């Protein structure tokens, strides 16, 4: 119910992200688009484990 | 049951509270919203994943 | 139908407790109450997921 | 279908037990009881959640 | 919804990937098949949980 | 899909595996048996949580 729309958010207004993950990680780009499980993170698009994910930090606010 | 009731009252009393993740980091903020599976930590909001959360520590009591 | 006697013994009897992290930290307290996916620990109360946790330790024999 | 027929073996026969956590502690005694989500190890019970458990492991074979 | 297409599209065309786990370590090689919870990893074939993969990495882009 | 059928295969064929868990601890011995959350690993049969296991290494291809 919070989760959908604020990703959506930061998906469609291209909004640059840290991914922080559980383990220390932190991964930086662009969501190209999530489902689910994961999260599509824009060299190549990777595909992240929402399950390995702590936080998502948006570099600017968003509105959602 | 207790959940849902507790961060409510986080959220709508608007009290500082630190979160504790599972990795040793700790965050702090207010609780702006909250879903099923995330909190949203009010420079800008940070989507938490329950799932990396150990504990959440109000920065004074709250009734609930 | 073990948890839920076991915890309710111990919130009912109001039984010291060391509850045990996953990640190695040792929180002490009193259980105050508990739902499916939480407990709550009595300076404040604080709301931990049992996911994070690895053990609930009695400071004496409880009946359950 | 393994599980229960095997930890119902070691609790019925009271076989005493190591049981290793993610986290690398060992924790040692007898199962008392177990649930879907707990295992009772018997100076007190301690309540022993699944999530945190990577092998049990019986000190003599047990038919199961 | 955007999981299965990722990586059948990375299976069908037999991409070289890294599987980066949350406890640090790096996988490399192809997808040979999956389910819902298991990558099979191309000396043999590795059977990857889904619950310890934290990023999947293509070697180069991708259509999908 | 493809995990039932691939721990089968290692059972049937009593192949000696490798387990390695997310805390980075190997494992090694042939299957047993395995249910949906567990697996046991043949001193004595440990039983390994599915949860704690990051992958599963055949010593020689199988067939699956
Ligand atoms: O509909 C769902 C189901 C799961 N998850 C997230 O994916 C995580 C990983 O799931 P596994 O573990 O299952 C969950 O703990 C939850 O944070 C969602 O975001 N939406
Ligand atoms: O209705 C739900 C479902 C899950 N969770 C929490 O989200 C965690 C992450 O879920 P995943 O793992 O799934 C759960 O272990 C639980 O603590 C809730 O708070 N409410
Ligand atoms: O009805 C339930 C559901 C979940 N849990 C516990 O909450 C943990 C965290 O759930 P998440 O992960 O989901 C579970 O692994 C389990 O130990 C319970 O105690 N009761
Ligand atoms: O009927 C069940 C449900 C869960 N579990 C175990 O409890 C763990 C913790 O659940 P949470 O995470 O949920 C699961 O991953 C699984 O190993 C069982 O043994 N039996
Ligand atoms: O239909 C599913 C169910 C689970 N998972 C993934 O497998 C993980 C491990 O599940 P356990 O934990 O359950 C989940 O958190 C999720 O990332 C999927 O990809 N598809
Ligand atoms: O039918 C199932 C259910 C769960 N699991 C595995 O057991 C793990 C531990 O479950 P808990 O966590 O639940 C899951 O994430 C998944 O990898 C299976 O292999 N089959």
């Amino acid at each position: 119910s919070l989760q959908d729309p604020f990703l959506n958010a930061l998906r469609r207004e291209r909004v640059p992200v840290s991914i922080y993950l559980v383990n220390g990680i932190k991964l930086q780009g662009q969501i190209e688009s999530f489902d689910q499980f994961v999260i599509l993170l824009k060299t190549v698009s990777q595909m992240v484990y929402k399950h390995a994910i702590s936080t998502v930090v948006p570099s600017r606010p968003v509105s959602h």
